[PDB]
């Protein structure tokens, strides 16, 4: 049968299934309702910088029809939406004045969801740093970053946090170190070779500490001033995709692990044991940012839960250890990706070329997780494929592979979880098609279809798959 046995009675009780989307990737209204620009608005209206010079500042219009997302949301059964806050919507400079308007959006949408009967899960940050810090003090190459990122999530506590009960600080600040200051493809396009300045070999490591600091800094307020009161919890929300040993060798299987550290524990280690990974501390070494004891005991336990975007699975073999000249975060695995076995590819690729569709890698991950880290509490906070541009209407809802996604990687968390795994829910990425960053529209990751000319929504098969798996 489609479900392939899978219904709410398969997961645990009161289990959490969500879909997900982010501020800047479907709320439009970019230069209006008061909202300042962010590093994505200067990064996306620079020519050559997205596929066809295309821009985020009407997306799917979700500032204006948000309740017809979210009744369609409810329609098809979910119980949680997880979105992002624009911080330059709520602070135009990031500092100082405070967009009412902004604030009144939010306020709108978190009550609707509420009368609805959706739980908001509302992360604070989604790659959209306003563009007057990035000028004003260097982004999150300044440690000054905590602070700023801490009157943020106070004031985001304090106005919404009687109702909102559910946060995540971040989104995957391993692929802003990765994409912003190692390769520097995307804002603010830093790298060693980059016209904008910058090191590939060092900056990732600023930023990721940063970040890190920042989160248990804003942590820190919450518990600090308004848990009493709320009664709520806030998380992170960190990609991890599986990296499998290409075989049982030394080499390989070391390989693997070095990737899985330099990827996952380069955040878990410190949110869970309070340190950086060993192998990370022996090879990335003077570059690589010391916690104080202080420091480390504030990160260290600073996630009530941990936020875990999977999308997909490699190979990896490995090498001897060599002392190298340093050149990138990415250069200092130490290790060569490999996407085929015994001659056959580890899945077919969705639209996106880094998706390969590999199931058994969300066992993978979360099983991972589970017994390396004691088990920590996870949220499945994304998981889901794209199809490419130029599709009909009918050719985007008939959209069988993304159900045969759903359903295979589904069966692989339900395998996971029944095995112990203390996985408390699960959110598709995305709810709509919408501005996929560098793909702008011509990535398709929605389980509702968007047409971009008369921004109409259209539920696809996959959509009425989550429906009847879901019903209550
Ligand atoms: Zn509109």
């Amino acid at each position: 049968n489609w479900l392939g046995g899978l219904s709410r009675a398969a997961f645990p009780k009161r289990f959490v299934f969500g879909t997900v989307t982010s501020a800047y990737q479907v709320e439009g209204m970019a230069a209006s309702g008061g909202r300042g620009p962010s590093i994505w608005d200067a990064f996306a209206h620079t020519p050559g910088n997205v596929a066809g010079n295309q821009n985020g500042d009407v997306a799917t219009d979700q500032y204006h029809r948000y309740k017809e997302d979210v009744n369609l949301m409810k329609s098809l059964n979910f119980d949680a939406y997880r979105f992002s806050i624009s911080w330059s919507r709520i602070f135009p400079d990031g500092e100082g004045r405070v967009n009412q308007e902004g604030v009144a959006y939010y306020n709108n949408l978190i009550n609707y969801l509420l009368q609805k009967g959706i739980t908001p899960y509302v992360n604070l940050y989604h790659y959209d740093l306003p563009l007057a810090l990035e000028k004003k003090y260097g982004g999150w190459l300044n440690a000054k970053m905590a602070d700023l990122f801490t009157e943020y999530a106070d004031f985001c506590f304090k106005t919404f946090g009687n109702r909102v009960k559910h946060w995540f600080t971040f989104n995957e600040p391993r692929i802003v170190a990765l994409l912003g200051y190692d390769q520097g493809t995307n804002p603010p396009k830093r790298c060693t070779k980059c016209a904008a300045g910058g090191n590939s070999a060092t900056e990732p490591y600023i930023v990721a500490h940063n970040f890190l600091l920042s989160h248990a800094a804003a942590v820190a307020r919450y518990r600090t001033k308004y848990q009493a009161a709320q009664q709520g919890k806030v998380g992170i929300v960190l990609d991890f995709n599986w990296y499998e040993a290409l075989s049982n060798s030394t080499e390989d299987q070391a390989a693997a692990q070095r990737a899985r550290d330099f990827h996952i524990g380069w955040y878990l280690d410190p949110l869970i044991n309070g340190h950086y990974p060993q192998i990370m501390q022996d090879l990335v070494k003077d570059r690589l940012p010391k916690f104080t004891p202080e420091q480390a005991r504030l990160v260290k336990g600073s996630a009530d839960y941990i936020g875990i975007n999977q999308y997909t699975a490699s190979y990896m073999k490995g090498q001897q250890l060599m002392q190298q000249t340093p050149t990138s975060y990415s250069a200092d695995w130490q290790v060569t990706y490999v996407f085929a076995k015994n001659g056959k590819p580890i899945g077919p690729q969705a639209n996106s070329n880094w998706l390969y569709i590999v199931p058994w890698g969300m066992y993978g991950c979360v099983n991972y997780i589970k017994q390396k880290y004691g088990n920590p509490t996870v949220v499945i906070t994304a998981n889901g494929m794209d199809q490419p541009a130029n599709l009909s209407r009918d050719q985007y809802l008939r959209d069988t592979t993304r159900v045969h996604f759903y359903r295979s990687y589904l069966t692989q968390l339900k395998k996971a979880i029944d095995e112990g795994a203390n996985v408390a829910g699960y959110f598709a990425w995305s709810l709509l098609d919408n501005f996929e960053w560098l793909s702008g529209y011509t990535s398709k990751f929605g389980i509702v279809y968007v047409d971009f000319n008369t921004l109409e929504r259209h539920p696809k098969a996959s959509a009425y798959w989550f429906r009847d798996m879901l019903k209550h």
